[PDB]
């Protein structure tokens, strides 16, 4: 294929005119038509020169046509002329194509291969992003700035270049962007006056991204300069607001560091923070003193410094993120023995009884620690985790108390029970059949089956120590809060994965998909599964050795209702296997048959269960690459299920290889300057649009994959006669949002941007993943 091209190479350096002519084409070319005139050089330079062209065979040479005249024949037979300055095999560049048709020559071909051009743009886009990230750790406005803050702002940069003595910034100007130089020397002006030369590495207009106040100086290229700019618009988008970030930043961060505020929720942590009373104080000044204080309790330093006194003795000084008053929170009712006087002008966040009461949900704090410290346990089980709030609530104070000594059967293998424990204080041993099996200690919990299942105890739990508390619920208080959908689906669920299967103990009842998936059943258990057959032989042939191992590794972790829950795995001599619950409630696309255009409460449950599931996997930095209704079955409750797990990568950084269904694939994909997460938030908008629209909203209709792509990076989306809603337009406009950085649910908030979108301003997003809502059809 490529073979035969290598034939016809030549070393031809490349004169001033000829990085000229490529570098026209390129502009005018669907893939390139973005890129600086940098990238489109560093992409010039790596075109190799061809005497003398395809067939309808496979390709991944892209030309731009020099010297000749080139007969393009379509179907066996002459269709068009073409001469110096055109293009062809365009597709190459994105794809392992299919070629377009024949192309003999009249009477030179510039001329590159898709391997080298993926290359190309990720090193340019990787080495240009590590640059940009290093660059804003080297800029002390965004010190206070999370990792996952830095990531985002460092996607927010824009290289500009500036010609010898062209200004960067004038004195007087309202400009909202900061810069950083990384090649290259510009001079400083102030009212006309040279001050000083910047060089790579310096930065100016951190005041522009806070304030809107004039340039305090003009700044002059003396050399070609290259710079990394940030503008406060971009900023505003991706962070809300930069100040308001740093300073909720750096209280979070002080009382994640307190050992009260610590043990409480990161919710409960952001809104103490948003809710603290921040004032400034002069210098020398007495902001706190003794018998004097009132309803103040802690304290955290943003700006300044402070120096605490109890009476005349200095216990020390607290700068920026530092905090005082654990003692004062834990005892509201008795009085402020100590002094807190300013060392500078500071700036300090003060949190009151009633800031306090107001963010963690009670007048009483050990009540507080109490609800939380329980709250966090359940909050990490499956089966407490989907329930409401409201059922959540009802659960914690249904918690009641007993007390174990040394040697106590707390459980006894063989017996009904009836009780789940948490252990608020000590060390228990499970025995199962005489052998002990771990130890469990304070926080960890046991017995929970018994919700689910009248049967025998399948260990003893016998305590290792006097004094030892736990919290118990009895089953009748569980089965009273549960209603009857999430019951039968935790029952469905817990017994079908933790039932041991052997090989031998399964039996064909069909074939279901075709390797193969075979529905099987247990025969012991009468416990029906499904069957992924993947063939040895194929994973080696198609060098698929570290992608199945990946697989296995993502498929097995992923334990959410709207997500298929892996059993095992099996191998023998010949397959891998996926042993996965069996879902029997049909596939989407059954669902969207019987039932046309959803309604906005029908579009509502499919999305928002897409967006439960796809959000659970983004928060485990898995990005899933292959959203579409094909890839999602329904149970037999009509709630969904996402299963195909092929396309799917843990996130190292920035991901580059295309993969996916074209019509889904998000045009950051298709650029190759690199993407993370945010693919599938595009795909969520092609859903979404189907949903509602019916057709897909970019190459609909199209055969091709390179006018799909096309349509998708270029082409106007509209919206039928019949689609006039103003918030189901606006979800998918914003949804479908080309750039990545403004694209919605994309930026810090994450995915509760979309949750909060006024789409689903009537939608109980509790009632959804509690099984609680009605769904669109069932069965
Ligand atoms: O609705 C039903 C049925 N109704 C009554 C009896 S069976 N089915 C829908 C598809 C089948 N259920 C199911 N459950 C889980 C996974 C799979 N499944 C289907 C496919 C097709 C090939 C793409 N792939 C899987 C699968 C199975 C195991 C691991 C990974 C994916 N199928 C049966």
């Amino acid at each position: 294929e490529d073979s035969l091209m290598e034939d016809h190479l030549e070393l031809r350096e490349k004169l001033s005119e000829d990085i000229d002519m490529i570098k026209t084409s390129l502009k005018n070319n669907l893939v390139c038509s973005t890129l600086n005139d940098n990238e489109i050089l560093t992409l010039s330079n790596y075109m190799q020169f061809f005497v003398f062209i395809k067939q309808g065979e496979k390709g991944s040479y892209f030309f731009i046509i020099n010297s000749g005249k080139f007969d393009v024949y379509v179907n066996d037979k002459k269709v068009k002329t073409m001469g110096k300055g055109s293009s062809f095999g365009e597709a190459a560049l994105i794809h392992n194509t299919q070629r377009s048709a024949t192309i003999i020559a009249e009477t030179t071909l510039w001329g590159v291969q898709r391997s080298t051009f993926r290359a190309t743009l990720k090193q340019l886009s990787n080495r240009n992003f590590n640059e940009n990230r290093t660059f804003i750790d080297s800029v002390s406005v965004f010190d206070m700035l999370t990792e996952a803050q830095k990531n985002m702002i460092t996607n927010a940069c824009v290289i500009q270049n500036f010609k010898s003595g062209e200004t960067i910034v004038k004195q007087g100007d309202y400009g909202d962007v900061l810069y950083i130089l990384k090649e290259g020397k510009a001079t400083v002006y102030i009212n006309d006056e040279e001050i000083r030369v910047l060089e790579k590495g310096s930065y100016f207009g951190e005041r522009a991204l806070l304030y809107d106040e004039p340039r305090s100086a003009t700044i002059i290229a003396k050399e070609p300069t290259a710079c990394a700019s940030i503008c406060r618009k971009l900023l505003n988008i991706v962070l809300g607001n930069l100040q308001v970030v740093l300073f909720r930043n750096i209280m979070t961060e002080a009382l994640q560091q307190s050992e009260i505020f610590k043990q409480f929720s990161g919710d409960q942590l952001n809104d103490l923070a948003d809710t603290a009373i921040v004032r400034d104080y002069p210098a020398n000044y007495n902001i706190l003193h003794k018998d004097k204080v009132k309803s103040v309790k802690y304290i955290i330093v943003l700006e300044g410094k402070v120096e605490l006194f109890l009476d005349d003795t200095s216990i020390g000084i607290l700068s920026r993120g530092m905090s005082f008053g654990d003692q004062y929170v834990l005892n509201q009712k008795q009085p402020f023995k100590h002094t807190i006087k300013s060392l500078e002008v500071c700036k300090i966040a003060l949190i009151t009884e009633t800031c306090l009461a107001d963010c963690l949900g009670n007048n009483n704090i050990d009540a507080s620690i109490d609800y939380n410290n329980k709250k966090s346990i359940i909050k990490k089980m499956y089966i407490f985790r989907y329930l409401t709030d409201k059922q959540c609530n009802l659960l914690i104070e249904a918690f009641r108390t007993t007390r174990y000594e040394e040697g106590d059967y707390i459980i006894q293998e063989g017996e009904v029970g009836s009780r789940f424990y948490i252990i608020k204080n000590g060390e228990v041993e499970i025995v199962k059949n005489k052998k002990r099996l771990r130890t469990l200690g304070k926080n960890d919990y046991f017995g929970e089956r018994a919700l689910l299942y009248d049967e025998p105890r399948t260990a003893s739990v016998i305590s290792k120590v006097n004094n030892v508390e736990c919290w118990f619920v009895d089953k009748s208080v569980f089965l009273q809060i549960i209603q009857g959908p999430m019951l039968a689906h935790l029952e469905e669920r817990i017994k079908m994965q933790d039932t041991k299967v052997e090989m031998d103990e399964l039996e064909t009842e069909r074939i279901i998909g075709r390797g193969t998936v075979k529905l099987v059943h247990h025969k012991p258990t009468k416990i029906r599964y499904a069957l992924k057959c993947v063939s040895k032989r194929s994973i080696i042939n198609l060098n698929q050795q570290n992608n199945i191992k990946l697989e296995r590794e993502i498929t097995a972790e992923n334990d959410h209702p709207f997500i298929i829950r892996l059993v095992r795995t099996f191998k023998d001599s010949k397959y891998f296997y996926f042993l996965t619950e069996l879902v029997t409630g049909g596939e989407l696309y059954d669902a969207i048959r019987k039932l046309g255009l959803l309604s906005k409460s029908q579009a509502q449950f499919y999305l928002g269960s897409i967006i439960l599931a796809i959000e659970y996997l983004h928060e485990r930095n898995i990005v899933y690459r292959d959203l579409k209704p094909e890839n999602i079955l329904l149970d037999k409750q009509g709630y969904v299920k996402l299963i195909d797990f092929g396309c799917a990568k843990k996130v190292q950084g920035r991901a580059y290889t295309l993969v996916g269904t074209p019509h889904y694939m998000a045009p950051e994909v298709i650029l190759g300057k690199g993407y993370g997460c945010t693919v599938d938030i595009w795909a969520l908008g092609i859903c979404l649009y189907e949903f509602i629209c019916g057709p897909l909203p970019f190459g609909n209709d199209e055969e091709d994959q390179l006018e799909i792509f096309r349509d998708i990076l270029t082409g106007q989306l509209t919206f039928p006669d019949y689609v006039t809603d103003t918030d189901s337009i606006n979800l998918m406009k914003r949804l479908l949002c080309r750039l990545p950085q403004g694209r919605i649910g994309c930026s810090i908030n994450g995915f509760k941007d979309i949750k909060d979108h006024p789409f689903f301003s009537n939608f109980n997003w509790d009632k959804l993943a509690g099984r609680l809502l009605d769904p669109p059809l069932v069965s």
